C-alpha cells in the first residue's frame, strides 16, 4: 500500500551553528545559543534577546547579486536546503528531476523585508518599493528558488501552520513519496521574525520571556519559573527518499520516517487545552500511522516551548498516550538551548530526533532547575543521556491549536 | 486503493458577489467586477483599480468583537468557509469532529494588518502594536479560527503557494480524504492584498495592467493588447467529502473531484517557460491521477491571468497535452471578469468549474477582442456557451513556477 521513506540528507542553520554537525555538538554539550540581539536597537522592547544565526555568509550558497533580492528567511531556507541536497549525494538529472520536489515553509515569512518596504512606502511613497519585494518575501519562494537553482520539477509547494510548519512540511512531503507523486522531496522550514514586528507582536501578546538579565536561562521548559518562549531564527531541511530509490544509488540512510500524525485542538487561538487532548490525538494518529504501540517509543523531542500552559499540556498528553511507559521513555525540549525557531522549529527538531537515533543519546532539557507540579517524567534535565533509542518522536503544537507529530525509527 | 471524493458544499466572496450564486450569475452574464478602488487613496500609484469585495458585512458571520482582531483575508476566508459548511448541511458532532478538518490558505496573508502595525511601530514604537497582531494576521489562522468556531478536530493546516494556493489547498485536502486521514475537509483560499504594499509591490514589479481609464477592460486574457494582471480580493471554500460518508447522510453532491496534479517549472521566479512545459506536465499528472485520457476533457478554466508571457504558455501547454482535441474542448479565463484573486484564485475557479458542470455551460472569456498569434482555440470569447461538460479542469500556475491542476467530473 505504501512505499517506505528514509532520510538521506540534512541541513541546518540554528542559533548553535551554521550547519548540522556544529549545531548538534552544541545540543549534546548543553550549550545555549541565546544572547542579547546585536543586529538592531531593542532598548524600547520588553524582550531583548533571541536565538540569532551568527556569522551567516549567504555567499557560500548564492552570489551577492542573487542573495540581495531575498529576505533572510529565504536565504536561511535555501542554505539548509543546499546543505541537505549536498549531504544526500543525490545527482539531479533529466532522468529524475520530475521525481524530485520541494516543500519548504515558514510561519510568518518575510517580515523583515515587509518592514523595510513599509518604511519606504510611508516616507517616499509607492514608486520606491523594490520590484523584487513580492518574489523575495512571500513564503513559497524558498521552494520556488530552490527548484530553479537545482532544476527540480517534482511537487513544489509550501506550508504555513505557524509553530508547526516544519513538522507538517516534512510529514506531507513524506506522503508525497508514499503516494507515488515523488521519489525525493526536500522538506523543512525557515524563519527570521527577529525584526521589530516579530518581537513587538509577540511582546504585545506577552508571549515571550522577559529575562533580559540572563538570556541563556530564559528558555526553561517545565521549570516552575518559566515566563514564555524565546524567539529564535534559522532553518532545517531534510532530503526524504523512497527506500528502493536510495538503495539503488547506495545512499547513506540516517533513519526511517515511519509515522506522521495531525490534529486540531479546536480550543483557543493561542493556548492549548490543559489536558493536551489535541496533542494526545496527534501522537496517537502518528503512532498508528507507523504501526507502533506506545511502548515502542524511546525518545520524544517535545514542542516544549517554555510557556506556562503549553509545557504542562504536553505532559498531560504524553501521560495519557503512553500510560506507565511515560516513565520509561525520555523526553526533552531542545528549545531549552535553541530557543523557538517557530516555523523552522519542527524542521530542526526532526533533525535533532534523527541524530538522537544515530548517536543513541537523548539531548538535555537545560535550565530545568525546579520542575513544576506534574513534571515528574524523565525530562533529561541538564545533561545529555546516552541510552537505547529505537524510535523517536517529534511534536509541534502551534497557534490555532494546530498539531503535528513525526515518528522516526532506526533503519534496517 | 483510494476512497472517492465529492463536493457537497461551496462558499465564496468575489468581486462579483458576496456568495456563490450571486458571483456565478455575474460570471454567466459576462459581468466585470473590476472598478477603481474606493477604500484608499491610489493617486500616487501606477494602477488604481481592482476587484474589490463590495458590501461585505463580517457580522453576518462573526460578532464585531471577534471580527476586529482579524485581517480582512481571515474574515474573507471564514465567511467562504462558513457559507460552504452551511451549504453542505453537515452536522458536526462528537462522533465525527475528529474526522473533519480544514486546509484554507493564502498567498500573502495579512498585508493590511502588517501595514497598519508597521505604521504604529514606526510612529509610536513597539508597545503600540496590537496584542492580537500575530494571531490575527498569519496565514494558518483561517484554518485556526474556523476549527475553533466549528469544533473541528481533523487535519488542520494551510498552504501558501502564491497564485496557486487555492488549487493546491483543495487537491491536498482531497488527498487527506483519499488517504483515510479525514472524511471531510473544508479547503480553499482567501486574499486581500489590495493595500499599499500589495499594489505597490506588484506595480514595482510592473506586473499589473495600468488601464486606469477603462478598468472593466483591463483583464483580457489572450488579447494582443493585454498589459498584466488585475489584482482582486476574496475567497472560495469547498466542503470535500468521502463518497460513502456523503451518501450515508443524503448529501447533495455537486460533482466529483477525480484528479489532482502538481509540477514545478524550474525556470524563472515570475515568468513561465514559452512552451508551458511545466503546466503541461501538471495537467498530464492530473489527468493520469483521474484515470482520464485528454480527449475526455470538455472544459478548462484557465489560469489565464492577462500577462503576455503566461497566457501564451498556457496555450502552448494545452495544445501539447490535448493535441487535436485542443480544438474541441472549450477553455476560458474567468479572471477576465473576476480579476486575479491570487491565493484565492484557485478556490473560486474550482467553484466556477463545478458550477460549469452543474449548469452545463462554459463561462466566457470577456474582453477577448483581438486574440494574439496562436490564440486560436475555442476560448469562449465574449459570452457564455452552453455545451456538454462531463469533465472540467482548473489550472493555476504561480510565482516560483509552481503549478497545480484539479480535475472535476459529473457525479454518478
Ligand atoms: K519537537
Ligand atoms: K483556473
Amino acid at each position: 500500500s505504501r512505499r517506505r521513506v528514509v532520510i538521506t540528507g540534512m541541513g541546518m542553520l540554528s542559533p548553535l551553528g551554521l550547519d548540522v554537525p556544529s549545531s548538534w555538538e552544541g545540543i549534546l554539550a548543553g550549550r545555549s545559543g541565546i544572547a542579547p540581539i546585536e543586529h538592531m536597537d531593542l532598548s524600547a522592547y520588553s524582550t531583548r534577546f533571541g536565538g540569532s544565526v551568527k556569522g551567516f555568509n549567504v555567499e557560500e550558497y548564492l552570489s551577492a547579486k542573487e542573495a540581495r533580492k531575498l529576505d533572510l528567511f529565504i536565504q536561511y531556507g535555501l542554505a539548509a536546503s543546499f546543505q541537505a541536497v549536498r549531504d544526500s549525494g543525490l545527482e539531479v538529472t533529466d532522468a529524475n528531476r520530475e521525481r524530485i520536489g520541494v516543500s519548504m515553509g515558514s510561519g510568518i515569512g518575510g517580515l523583515t523585508n515587509i518592514e523595510n518596504n513599509c518604511r519606504s512606502l510611508f516616507e517616499q511613497g509607492p514608486r520606491r518599493i523594490s520590484p523584487f519585494f513580492v518574489p523575495g518575501s512571500i513564503i513559497n519562494m524558498v521552494s520556488g528558488f530552490l527548484s530553479i537553482h537545482l532544476g527540480l520539477q517534482g511537487p513544489n509547494y509550501a506550508l504555513t501552520t505557524a509553530q508547526t510548519t516544519g513538522t507538517h512540511s516534512i510529514g506531507m512531503a513524506a506522503r508525497n513519496i508514499a503516494y507515488g507523486e515523488a521519489d525525493v522531496m526536500v522538506a523543512g522550514g525557515s524563519e527570521m521574525a527577529a525584526c521589530g514586528l516579530g518581537l513587538g507582536g509577540f511582546g504585545a501578546a506577552r508571549a515571550l520571556s522577559t529575562r533580559n538579565d540572563e538570556p541563556t536561562r530564559a528558555s526553561r521548559p517545565w521549570d516552575r519559573d518559566r515566563d514564555g518562549f524565546v524567539l529564535s531564527d534559522g532553518s532545517g531541511a531534510l532530503v526524504l527518499e523512497e527506500l528502493e530509490h536510495a538503495r539503488a544509488r547506495g545512499a547513506r540512510i540516517y533513519a526511517e520516517l515511519v509515522g506522521f500524525g495531525m490534529s486540531g485542538d479546536a480550543f483557543h487561538m493561542t493556548a492549548p487545552p490543559e489536558d493536551g487532548a489535541g496533542a494526545a490525538r496527534c501522537m496517537k494518529n502518528a503512532l498508528r500511522d507507523a504501526g507502533l504501540d506506545p511502548r515502542q517509543v524511546d525518545y520524544i523531542n517535545a514542542h516544549g516551548t517554555s510557556t506556562p500552559a503549553g509545557d504542562i499540556a504536553e505532559i498531560a498528553a504524553v501521560k495519557s498516550v503512553f500510560g506507565e511507559h511515560a516513565h520509561a521513555l525520555s523526553m526533552s525540549s531542545t528549545k531549552s538551548m535553541t530557543g523557538h525557531l517557530l516555523g523552522a522549529a519542527g524542521a530542526v527538531e526532526a533533525i535533532f530526533s534523527v541524530l538522537a537515533l544515530r548517536d543513541q543519546v537523548a539531548p538535555p532539557t537545560i535550565n530545568l532547575d525546579n520542575p513544576d507540579e506534574g513534571c515528574d517524567l524523565d525530562l533529561v534535565a541538564h545533561e545529555a543521556k546516552p541510552r537505547k533509542i529505537d524510535v523517536a518522536l517529534s511534536n509541534s503544537f502551534g497557534f490555532g491549536g494546530t498539531n503535528g507529530t513525526l515518528v522516526f525509527r532506526r533503519f534496517a
